[PDB]
């Protein structure tokens, strides 16, 4: 049975093609679950943090009935159309540090949640306060604009403790997740993002 | 055992009937994976930033009674690369670097259709090292699980629950250990509301005086 | 979505990754405008900067086009799938590391446009870094293998203080990107290369 | 034979042949006996040594021999050798016991397969490996122990042993930090609680100090 | 077109993994070193950082095609190639290529292949903070070939790299001289032909 619904999502994916549903933009969901900071430079204003990318979207190609089989299965992403997304303020590739599978669940739903280790250029100012400091990073689709892609977060506000490991020397404040749009003199096209404010302080 | 088309016989049996991306279950039960840690080397630890670097082997076996063939005529054992094979999707909830593996990616196949795997790994990991300098010592947990299988696909088994590895750790180390336990638990999370099973490994240990 | 990926199909039936798209006897004409983002490392004593930028990168396959009156403007394809100039920098003393996803935008009249974000260590002057008129860091970049009668390389911006791109956190401040033509010929490669000389004019905050 | 040697279509034949008969997954037992590989580390370097955490860092040409008579050919008049890329070939699957980074090999990973049917297989590799580094600054020196099996194959299926004195002085870097005062590679076999069987090792002693 | 006609005719003759021996005769590599950079330097531990183009040519006249009116030369991937397995005897670090893995293939045969690499080796680092300078060796040659079936020859036996050396290093080169050399090994009876690359530089 699972093998069946391998097959017939290898037949039906295609993972260059955005999975666009009557030239609609493919709506992706994405919320950024912090579990560590690793490395923070006040002079150079750079953070090294590990998170959980909680993403997720749909292509409805994909569904099976589930009446009598299984409802969800995991997937080599390598097997399916993954967004293009990147952080506009990363200063170093993103690590994987989880494997590389995807749910796709008998709805056309497809759940990916690597957890990534990657470094950023921010605001590290404050952290040694009271108030702490606010690191913003911004993550969208590289090269998908808004009318193909938009992107969503999924919980605003959080303070990340189900999550955050008790062993960082840093505490995490408040995590706002806020939808936010950039557009550059290079590419005329609006692009949106998800702004990740991190607001944490050395313990 | 050394039958040399016997073996090439039953390795193009398991890939003909292998399927590496599906999860070898019958009948919706979980696949049982059993897992043991063997530590080998501890090689970093900084009690600042609370991360450790450690060198392990990481035991892992599991059933696939489809590859099961009869061995009374031939041999009972063969090597096969992971890439040929359905592999867990094990992961550490607490690492902050990828499992670094220092061994040939080969698996045993059983003929009754078992498969042992068992890489050394390097990998550094966000824990409690307070006490490291102490007598009592550090108390590093550990915990590892299927990342994309939950409870009613995947279950984790450990084998070791109690040792002191003095038979694999390396005595050159600047560390020693006093105790290793190896317990079952399960996690949940509100981004993931099913249950996933890991192996939660407390590593006890000091420096040597 | 079908029109989408019959057009992914069409790009991979016509691309011929490995064989530049000379159109009529003529170079391929490559457009390069770096955007710097930030400046991350800087020694005065060895000469060695560790940026990062956007190599906004265009070209034209006009083999590619097609006839967008009833179906999508562009697509983003993997550049797998493309051919794309051997651009390499000649001053770099480590291997380009791309951060963003492998995509490049292909638009119905056949324009290419591909813009990785670059993480790169440079050989160039870093002297005077700390001082009001700053150092002036030259970066040449143009095709390792095809000479000037293959690809031309033009730089799109020629100058600027490059405040859109710039991080803001940044211990350095840009005072000023010149981007212009250039060509080099070495005794082992006896024939005329392209690139762009980009001079980054930049010092330390504070 | 000689005069054959750079016959082109004689090596692409040879190849070719290669290809079709290799088996790179399975042990090329022969006899039901196991495979015979022999190994010998020639010490080219010693580039880091830490006498607190008892690491070392070294580059070793890893000379590495077996035979699959399957590949054999009538060389009278042909090739008596080619150059193959591992990737076509069956290679043990040697790992270190006590080293603590991966093989990093600096050199192309091609082997020479014999007309006879040996396999010659010596890469360059630098590593890393936990061992007993006290005693490197006398004049005694310190003796690093490096033990190289097969993760996998016990000794049924595979037998090392050492291509079994010398002091390298052919092969180590006269512009090293250290010197080399002895090398000896000996036999032995290891079995484990987790892993019944047994399985051969070859147990290699650097011994060495600072200049 | 005419591009493409030549690539595919390329891959239809080019056999990747075999030595492209002409009338039983060694391949003829030549091989030349240009720094552009030297980057750090050891003195106690007597290593060198180096970043060189390392320009490397030899003949494979099946490749060959009548140039009259079509391109003389293409760029080819590597992959498509058989390139010499060239090594350094004294690396201590795997050669980091910084450059597009391209090669030109021209209507001659000739092929061109030239990465810029960045390397460490164990070398003679003494005297680098003098006016003579240090004298720091690197072999280098075919792993696997021995003299039979691969040589190896200079093209420029002495240069100051004047071109090439980048003014903004630390340290000048005072001369690199490049010389056929052969080494034999207790462990391979074989000859192996070499270029013994001898880079004299000082400290600024
Ligand atoms: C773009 C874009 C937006 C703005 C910069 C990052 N995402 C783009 C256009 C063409 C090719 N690649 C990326
Ligand atoms: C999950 C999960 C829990 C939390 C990490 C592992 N178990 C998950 C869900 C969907 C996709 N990938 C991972
Ligand atoms: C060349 C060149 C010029 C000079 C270095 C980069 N562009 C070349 C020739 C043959 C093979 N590879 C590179
Ligand atoms: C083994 C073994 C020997 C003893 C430990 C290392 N080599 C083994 C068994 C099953 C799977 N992988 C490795
Ligand atoms: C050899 C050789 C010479 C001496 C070391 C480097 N080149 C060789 C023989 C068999 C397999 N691999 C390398």
């Amino acid at each position: 049975d699972r093998a069946d619904i391998l097959y017939n999502i290898r037949q039906t994916s295609r993972p260059d093609v955005i999975p666009t549903q009557r030239d609609r933009p493919v709506a992706v969901s994405v919320s950024l679950k912090f579990i560590n900071i690793l490395e923070v430079n006040e002079i150079t204003n750079e953070v090294d943090v590990v998170f959980w990318q909680q993403t997720t979207w749909s292509d409805r190609t994909l569904a099976w009935n589930s009446s009598h089989s299984p409802d969800q299965v995991s997937v080599p992403i390598s097997s399916l159309w993954v967004p293009d997304l990147a952080a506009y303020n990363a200063i170093s590739k993103p690590e994987v540090l989880t494997p590389q599978l995807a749910r796709v669940v008998s709805d056309g739903e497809v759940l990916y949640m690597p957890s990534i280790r990657q470094r950023f250029s921010c605001d590290v100012s404050g952290v040694d306060t009271e108030s702490g400091a606010t690191c913003r990073i911004k993550i969208g689709s590289w090269t998908h604009h808004s009318r193909e892609i938009s992107v969503d977060p999924t919980t605003e506000n959080s303070d990340d403790s189900e999550y955050f490991s008790q062993y960082s020397r840093f505490e995490i404040l408040d995590v706002t997740q806020k939808k936010n749009s950039v557009t550059y003199s290079c590419c005329p096209e609006a692009y949106e993002d998800v702004e990740v404010s991190l607001n944490f302080r050395k313990k």
